[PDB]
């Protein structure tokens, strides 16, 4: 999709303090071989206090993003809140709380689930909503927020390719103006790969209690065994290449003209990484940042973009690729152009 | 929102067998006074078999609805799966499963959370998406699915105003054509009421285990206390009346020209009921049906419209009000004109 009139108005993260892989190793929580392989130096870890519940961190990130963009909350016509895990209270609309605390009473709010790709997928859904004429305001607030805790989640081991960081991020879209223009978005998807996110886990009538520690790495292997697909790895590669090619093509931009790519925090640690598929070096991705925060739920792309802008690592005229990807498997990519610095 | 080119192509519900309130009374699960007051005659109840997990019930409803509209799955550009509760397997994209099984590999799929309003809210989000140019296809598949189970959920008592039913529904939208035309949608919202859905439940770092039985009636009472607003009931009434008024006038339709209203399954039992606020009699709403299914997660409106169409209880030219409402609080309403009978 080529967007004629869509902008990023503001972007911000609220992240708790850093917790080092070195301390995790010394506490016996993380095998040193694994620490070295995955290359994550630290992840962000929140206290267990109510004030650090995901919807409260999201509310803080949202207020920072709206303030930095100078967007009036009364001009926000939609709130989308994406997440991976528990928001702190069940049977309750976390999205309406985020909306209420950051924007106000009379804005439609949805919770959005597209696993790790939620932040990026939200941009397409919101962009469409803003162009439709359904609501009066010109802006949409997109938030993410998670806070991982045991027993269910072991942030250091529960996923093979990454380590979870706690925190929230926010991005404000506008059809009027912003510091960056969204030139394009594009989604590659292959829903056959959903089996890798459940493995051989049975469908249970109720959440299994007490919660065993999650092991999504073992799910992918039971999943691969079960699927019996000849081209499993090719399916992943193809959907990622389609998102990239179409986002770039619809933006009229080549990969050589991408100043920086903001990517999911994940790492194989040997062989080809995502940057090799994208066709650009490691230093032109957000990895140097991402490896200090870990995988902050659905917010890596918003957080990484905030990092670029806050540290003046881009200037007007640069184009940036925001690149998604999440279990499903769904990948939404976007090309943005820096128009001015906040 | 007046819609120039939005149609309903097919609608279906996959419902498990009914279970009577009176059998529940005799089993010591429901107080006789409550069964009489609420007037719910029966509720749908799924088996605990894996084949009745919500996303699987949703896939079958989706297949049924896609067949009734003769929609080629290659023309579906979006799947939105809305739900209230656990989908059977955690940390997994249920929407991608629904999409894969009902439509295919290469359609973007999102999970949606807007409590009981998810089904109706999804119509606006999907309408915008189809109108935007993002996907080539002309149709969106919208599903719902839930299957309630203990200890967390007591279908008979966990919500004071209704009793939960298991099952799934599906609604296929199209910008090209269908058996019904969507003339309008309108959302009223007041996010201050999110507190009623949370009560004084503290934000916990991890799901509380073992799960106690949910009591959402008590959350409302505790929430109202904490909120201490003098006009709480007026806020609720006002957003419902605003949803109603705007839907009706964007469709250029007066209330006495609405043949039927499909409403959420609930009942106070004395005093006014929603039909008084809508300004139409009880027999021109879906209550006679709804009172046999219970509140079927986010799918009451889809199911109620399916019941109308399948039993030829509406004819070409009739206009139907579909009326949402979910904790948040958000209410999305729509006026639909029947163009022909499938
Ligand atoms: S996922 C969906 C979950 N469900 C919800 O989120 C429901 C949210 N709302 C509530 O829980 C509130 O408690 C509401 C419904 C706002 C208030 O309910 P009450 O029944 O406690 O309201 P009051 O007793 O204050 O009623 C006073 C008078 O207000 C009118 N009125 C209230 N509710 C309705 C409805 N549903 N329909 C028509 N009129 C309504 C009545 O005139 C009422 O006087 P009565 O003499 O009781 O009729």
């Amino acid at each position: 999709m080529r967007w004629e009139n869509l902008f990023v108005s503001g972007v911000a993260a609220w992240l708790p303090p850093l917790s080092t892989a070195q301390d995790a190793v010394m506490a016996g929580l993380l095998d040193p071989a694994r620490s070295k392989l995955r290359g994550i130096e630290s992840v962000t870890v929140a206290s267990d206090a109510e004030e650090d519940a995901p919807p409260r961190m999201a509310a803080r990130a949202a207020r920072a993003a709206l303030g930095r963009g100078d967007v009036d909350p009364a001009d926000v016509s939609l709130v989308l809140h994406s997440s991976l895990w528990f928001q702190g209270i069940d049977l309750w609309p976390a999205a309406s709380y985020v909306a209420h605390e950051a924007v106000g009473r009379h804005v439609p709010a949805f919770g959005l689930a597209q696993r790790c790709n939620g932040g990026m997928g939200a941009i397409e859904l919101a962009g469409a909503y803003l162009g439709s004429g359904i609501g009066a305001g010109h802006a949409a607030l997109l938030t993410t927020g998670d806070r991982f805790a045991g027993p269910r989640i072991d942030r250091w081991n529960s996923v093979d390719v990454t380590m979870y960081g706690d925190g929230a991020a926010a991005l404000v879209l506008s059809t009027r103006d912003g510091f960056a223009r969204v030139l394009s978005t594009a989604t590659g998807v292959d829903n056959s790969l959903e089996i890798l996110a459940r493995g051989d886990e049975p469908f249970a009538p109720h959440p299994v209690e007490p919660s065993p520690v999650a092991d999504l790495g073992t799910r992918t292997v039971r999943g691969a065994e079960l699927a019996d697909l000849p081209d499993l790895t090719h399916r992943y590669i193809d959907l990622l290449v389609a998102a990239k090619t179409q986002a770039l093509e619809d933006a009229g931009t080549a990969i050589e003209d991408i100043a920086h790519a903001v990517i999911p925090v994940s790492r194989r640690g040997t062989g080809h990484e995502l940057h090799d598929l994208l066709g650009l070096p490691d230093e032109r991705t957000s990895w140097a940042y991402g490896r200090t925060t870990g995988h902050v739920g659905a917010g890596d792309q918003y957080a990484g973009l905030a990092h670029l802008v806050e540290n003046a690592l881009v200037q007007p005229g640069d184009r940036v690729l925001l690149f998604g990807g999440g279990a499903g498997y769904t990948c939404t990519a976007a090309v943005v152009e820096i128009l001015r610095m906040p």
